[PDB]
């Protein structure tokens, strides 16, 4: 049956159809809804042909050649390579339209408006970690672009037994170390206090900063990974300093201008590309309230409405919240005073409600989860808030997987 | 089925498990395909029969006799007797001023979009199921906002009127909160009021209502009782506390006029208990300040005074990434929590209630194996993520009793 979502600002209603074509499952039922659950919980020939056959169909009902000679010859084609292989290739037009598709259909994704213009660089020949860092620092150069940011992805060779997969470690490219103290705090980023320690355990010479890229770690093959030092000329930083408040500067604080996602597995025609950074550019709130102001991460919301000179005795005086606006102020003026690429939550949220009227006229729908869609501050004077969203799983796909140290048997 | 699920906390690691899902009894609209956990709302002369009766009666008493620890007990076995017997001959029954209670706090308990819940055992209940005419309907609602409103050491307290017979004997309040503006729409049409409240005032000027037209007017309640065409009353206007609204630093901020009413009190929804279905059941506590603050001063299609503020402020307005607007949210949220707070009128800031929430949610997961939650709706609309339950996963699924959402009665009444 048709579905509508409604916009309660606008009033405006559209009709989702799209949801029909879905056959993963979301983890919700009739009555139970898990809509807030952030992780709801190796092929055969078997399993693999039918997921290969439908991702052929919907590639060849996209340029518009459905049952095509072409279509017919890649469908048998298709056919015996599972057969006598186990697995199947794709071709490089099959690749780059399961990678913009899995953006796509991100439901979690809020700038989905570019997902058809997206770089994808084939590295299925990939063969050992030097290989694998030498995409990926021309992935970074490419995609950083002198602060022009660019979307792109790297896609590294599929996985075939389990047991040769290739894997990126960093759970993104580029991320800050995290250290604990004698004294029991925390040293830089918390949040990758483990893996910065893996990083140490392995040889890395930790300069023992609030603000130290960490080393890449990188797995081809099923190997034991093998650590690499990113060149800083490649690394892209911008200093945060405040219109208004010539003392923000002397907080120290930077970030990091390339978000770039190099944990999680791409699903293209029943293939699983376990290693497949991809990269686009920040939206200010990213860094501004979660990286910087949540409690387990920076955590420098009482240091800022410090210097504010704010009322902190009582919730009420509202001096988070005061704070926390100051703070997303200085790091979009950052960006665009380095005229570094980055998006206010205002102009990304109105982005995406268009977004959703084109992919409802021209698609059908658009699977989206209003939980991650939402932005972290001011939430209702963003039009997405009043926007109803439908949630289903489409394929192509971007998924989960676990963390490489949970499972890699060492040698 | 899984008889265990868990949840997570992502900023303390805390996990819980939920055992209390496995008691849902109605729908969620999700499927094992598609989530609606972000839909608002995923006929009435259709009642229950006899059969459809019978085990909801049974599924509620036992559940009653199970809380007071008599569950099998003599009096327990004679209520479910008296009750089968009351279903077969009058297809009907009714309830004991007891359970009239228990029930009516544990619609609360399991409103799932409730983030006020730490209160919820602490409920005064007025049981008005005597009403027979729309003039004692007025009677018993304001007893209950004098009551309530307690000068402004606000009291929480639900009246319920009699429950749905037939269908065609309903009471209805057809106001959906007791105290509201109303809005006008003017012939160039912009609104002068609460645009939010334009159709239900348009109502009420046909039913006889004189407006002011003025941009804080409280509107008349509309009242229907056992069916009958609705009838208009006036709140006595000393029974309205409302709170101006000034800034702690902004003098010019109480030169904007603006006031808002102390007493939220939701009065469409309809009340189920053991498959009765009180139609009017007005309930109220006191306000969340982002409640004001927020939605009914800052959507686009509410009092909107963000602009006016930012002005006010000296703000750039012409890019959004200088975030004005975020910025004059802030400041009238301030006003809003400090205004109240001068004036001894009970609320409170987002802070402090997802803090109590989380200390709720996490109260009820071990004495009672669960909190269904919202998150689309316990997450506050301003400063999510630094609230704690931003970083709280919630399960979501309805028991009985419960609030359940109920047609416009002008949608569906017959007029004699
Ligand atoms: C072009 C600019 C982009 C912007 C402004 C943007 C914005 C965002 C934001 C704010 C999130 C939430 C992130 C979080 O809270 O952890 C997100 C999630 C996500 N984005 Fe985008 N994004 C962009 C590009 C991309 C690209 C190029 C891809 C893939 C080709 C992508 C795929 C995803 C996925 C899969 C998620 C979900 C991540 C997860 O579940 O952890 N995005 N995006
Ligand atoms: C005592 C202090 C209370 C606080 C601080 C509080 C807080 C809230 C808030 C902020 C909402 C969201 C409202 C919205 O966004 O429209 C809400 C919803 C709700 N509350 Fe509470 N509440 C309180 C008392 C009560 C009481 C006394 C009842 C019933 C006896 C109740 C039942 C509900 C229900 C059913 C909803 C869902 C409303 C809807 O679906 O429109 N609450 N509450
Ligand atoms: C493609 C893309 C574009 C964009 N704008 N944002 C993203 C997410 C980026 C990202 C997420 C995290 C999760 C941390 N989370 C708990 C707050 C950590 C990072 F270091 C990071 F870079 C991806
Ligand atoms: C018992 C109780 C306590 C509490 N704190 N809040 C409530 C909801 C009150 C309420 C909701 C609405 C819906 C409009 N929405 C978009 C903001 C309008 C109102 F005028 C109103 F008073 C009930
Ligand atoms: C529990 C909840 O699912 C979790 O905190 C989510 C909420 N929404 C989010 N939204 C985004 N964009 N990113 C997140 O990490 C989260 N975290
Ligand atoms: C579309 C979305 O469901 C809608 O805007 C919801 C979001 N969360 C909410 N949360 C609360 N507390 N109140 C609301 O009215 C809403 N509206
Ligand atoms: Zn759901």
């Amino acid at each position: 049956r048709f579905l509508k979502v409604k916009n309660w600002e606008t009033e405006v209603v559209l009709t989702d159809t799209l949801h029909l074509k879905s056959t993963l499952e979301t983890g919700c039922t009739e009555y139970i809804c898990m809509g807030s659950i952030m992780h709801p919980s190796v092929a055969t020939k078997d399993q693999l042909f039918p997921l290969a056959k439908e991702f052929i169909d919907q590639y060849y009902s996209s340029i518009k050649r459905f049952g095509s000679k072409a279509h017919m010859e890649r469908l048998e084609e298709v056919n015996k390579e599972i057969d006598t292989t186990s697995t199947y290739q794709l071709k490089d037009t099959e690749l780059i339209y399961g990678a913009k598709h899995a953006w796509r259909n991100a439901s979690r994704c809020v700038g989905r408006i570019q997902w058809s213009k997206l770089q994808v660089f084939d590295a299925r020949d990939c063969t050992t970690a030097h290989g694998m860092f030498n995409y990926i620092c021309n992935h970074v150069k490419y995609a950083t672009n002198k602060g022009n940011l660019r979307s792109a992805i790297t896609i590294f060779p599929q996985r075939t037994d389990g047991k040769h997969d290739f894997r990126v470690w960093n759970s993104q490219l580029i991320r800050y170390a995290g250290y604990k103290q004698p004294d029991g705090s925390t040293l830089g980023d918390p949040a990758n206090v483990q893996f910065t320690e893996i990083c140490i355990q392995q040889g890395w010479k930790p300069p023992r900063g609030r603000f130290d890229v960490l080393p890449l770690l990188l797995q081809a093959n099923g190997n034991d990974p093998e650590l690499f030092q990113i060149p800083p000329e490649l690394v892209l930083e911008v200093p945060i300093r405040h219109p208004k408040f010539e003392w923000f500067k002397d907080l120290g604080l930077k970030w990091y201008g390339l978000p770039a996602v190099s944990n999680m597995l791409l699903e293209i025609g029943g293939l699983e590309f376990s290693a497949c950074p991809f990269s686009g550019w920040y939206m200010g709130t990213e860094i501004g309230v979660r990286d910087y102001c949540d409690n387990s991460r920076y955590n420098i919301l009482e240091e800022v409405a410090k210097k504010m000179n704010l009322d902190m005795r009582k919730t009420s005086s509202l001096w988070k919240d005061q704070a926390l606006v100051e703070i997303n102020i200085a790091v979009l003026y950052s960006f665009q005073s380095d005229k570094v690429t980055i998006v206010d939550h205002h102009s990304a949220t109105e982005s995406f409600i268009k977004h959703m009227e084109n992919e409802y006229r021209c698609r059908g729908g658009c699977p989206a989860d209003w939980v991650w869609i939402v932005p972290p501050m001011s939430g209702s004077i963003t039009p997405v808030f009043h926007q109803e969203m439908l949630n289903y799983r489409l394929t192509p796909s971007f998924e989960y997987q676990p963390d490489p140290w949970n499972t890699h048997v060492w040698k």
